[PDB]
RNA sequence: AUUUCAAAGAAUCAUUCUUUUUAAAAUCCGAUUUUGUUACUUUGAGUAAAUUAGAGUGUUCAAAGCAAACAGUUAAAGCAU
């Protein structure tokens, strides 16, 4: 049943506690998740511990087709009920293929650009920021090589007072996808 | 303009050189090893001597040359029994 339907990986307690607050919010029938949370698929999920130690963040990948389709539709309002069963802070991306051109790889006649490593994490920096949208990207080149992204959000979602906390949230959240420094801000 | 960023360790003087690992496809016993072409570059292979650079070597020195050196008044010694 249930279990089956949502978890792609193999059965797991803190996945299918996801896959039950999606259940809960879909048995209820919340008012405005719209045509409800059932076509969600989760793929798997990691588990970060920030610095600052304000709450764990959960990790949440899944299938590329069920993401754009049905997730990013949707993605404001299902996020906040989600968040609001969780008891933990979560993010939704979807997984992408990655593979270098020289690997000479069955299926391809040249790698789409959708595949390119830099695309992908551009892609996913959006992904992971989803409910606020990005204003420009900055790359600071530190004296000793490190290489920091300083990223711009919105001034819509700058007026919330969990701001701070989600921008450390970002900026873990990408480190450990990919092992770049992030910085993130809000207008003046 | 454009397409795979990097990370951590070990060696070593705050420096430096190095190793490990981070998608995908094919293969071999869940682990193990392969993946455009050319220019460019690295090593190599094979490559007349004389000349040339250059080592060894006091032709009376040097130009040269390719020789020489050692000990023995004819034995010490080495090796054949």
């Amino acid at each position: 049943a249930v279990q089956k339907r949502v978890l792609k990986s193999n059965p797991s307690d803190l996945e299918k506690e996801i896959a039950q607050c999606l259940l809960d919010i879909e048995l209820s029938s919340s008012s405005d998740i719209k045509t409800d949370a059932k076509e969600i698929k989760l793929l798997s999920c990691d588990l970060i511990e920030v610095e600052k130690l304000k709450k764990k963040t959960i990790l949440i990948y899944i299938p590329y087709k069920i993401y754009t389709t049905y997730v990013r539709k949707i993605q404001r309002k299902l996020i906040n009920e989600l968040e609001k069963k969780t008891k933990k802070y979560v993010v939704l991306v979807a997984k992408r293929t990655i593979l270098k051109g020289k690997q000479k790889n069955k299926s391809f006649k040249i790698i789409p650009r959708s595949r390119t490593l830099t695309s992908v994490y551009d892609s996913i920096l959006e992904d992971i920021v989803s409910p606020s949208e990005i204003i420009g990207k900055r790359i600071s080149m530190k004296a000793d090589g490190k290489r920091v992204f300083k990223i711009m959000l919105d001034s819509k979602e700058r007026q919330r007072d969990n701001i701070e906390e989600k921008l450390i949230s970002f900026a873990a959240v990408y480190k450990k996808i990919t092992r770049r420094d992030a910085v993130f801000s809000l207008p003046p």
